């Protein structure tokens, strides 16, 4: 499914993304803008062999299964392909637990290189939540 930005918005908030671990909503959706482009179908492979799945694009090789990627750690517990479901319970869940490791969204590099320090505010900027 491609999202529509403040529908998404929505769903991240009743997930309870907004202000978690201190990132307002607009951080959410600005690194969902970068890395899938709002797609939860998108996959990207990585030099390494590791896979990145979903709209917040999790990495094989430390989060999900996906049966490719020799010595995966698998932490949140979940095949990858469960990251392209339309419904993103998923995603949100295993984000969560990426955001609590120490590195908060510097773990996703598109939101260090294009979220980061930006009015992300405008992000959210007129939608109905």
């Amino acid at each position: 499914k491609v999202f529509g930005r403040c529908e998404l918005a929505a769903a991240m908030k009743r997930h309870g993304l907004d202000n978690y671990r201190g990132y307002s909503l607009g951080n959410w959706v600005c690194a969902a803008k970068f890395e899938s482009n709002f797609n939860t179908q998108a996959t990207n492979r990585n030099t390494d062999g590791s896979t990145d799945y979903g709209i917040l694009q999790i990495n094989s090789r430390w989060w999900c299964n996906d049966g490719r990627t020799p010595g995966s750690r698998n932490l949140c517990n979940i095949p990858c392909s469960a990251l392209l479901s339309s419904d993103i319970t998923a995603s949100v869940n295993c984000a969560k637990k990426i955001v609590s490791d120490g590195n908060g969204m510097n773990a996703w590099v598109a939101w260090r290189n294009r979220c980061k320090g930006t009015d992300v505010q405008a992000w959210i900027r007129g939608c109905r939540l």
